[PDB]
């Protein structure tokens, strides 16, 4: 028994129970970004960059 | 009995109740990105940048 | 015995019970990208760049 | 315009979303009665007795 | 215009959401009643009586 | 315009999220009355007598 990795649990959503009663909901976008709304989620990276919900601009590079 | 690798749970989702009751619900999008309601999700990424919503805008190079 | 990977779970979901009642919903998009209702989605990469729902703008390169 | 029943809701069950995630589940009725699990139920009676889960011993009568 | 019953709810259950993780469970009943595990539930009545979860012993009547 | 009866809402449950882990859970009954677990219920009565969880023990009449 060496249990390099045994029983874990990373990156883990569970036992979730959402409501949401909305009666208008808009979104209005010009140019740019909009993230909205992200419920329950998980990840897990090795070796790498994670986002999960991430709004980024304009990303100019000009020469 | 080595178990390099046991009996793991990485990057899980379960167990989600939801219920969502609009009624009415607008996205106007005019260039740009938008994303919106997401649930539920799982990714489990190796040697890889992971995203989950992510929204990103104008990407110029200009020479 | 080894188990170098062995019972695991990893980019998974199990169990998801949703509803969504909306009496309207509208989506306009004039260029750019819109991404709108992702659920109960699982992904796992092995030497790659996983992207779930990604809306990503204009992609411009001028010389 | 009398409107003696207009639009009504009345016994009325919406929108409901239920997970239930169980590894073992026994029952054991030895006489009498037992009554488990009721969910999303509606009902409506005129002139009645209404009863939804009701669980009720030895009726006797002996004379 | 009237309306003697005009937009009503009675009676109503809705937007609901609910998760119920349960290793084990057991019931053991000898004589007599259980009830156990009602969820959303809705019931109207005009002129008698309602019961919903109603658990009742040894009704006996001896002469 | 009389609205004797306008828009009105009685005996009405929304918008409820619940979770419950239990990793064990039993109930022994010998006799008599048990009743647990009642969630989101919703009743109107109309000239009767309306019981929700009533758990009532022997109801003997002896002569």
């Amino acid at each position: 028994v060496l249990y390099v990795g045994s029983k874990t649990k990373e990156g883990v959503v569970h036992g979730v129970a959402t409501v949401a009663e909305k009666t208008k909901e808009q979104v209005t976008n010009v140019g740019g970004a909009v993230v909205t709304g992200v419920t329950a989620v998980a990840q897990k990276t090795v070796e790498g960059a994670g986002s999960i919900a991430a709004a980024t601009g304009f990303v100019k590079k000009d020469q």
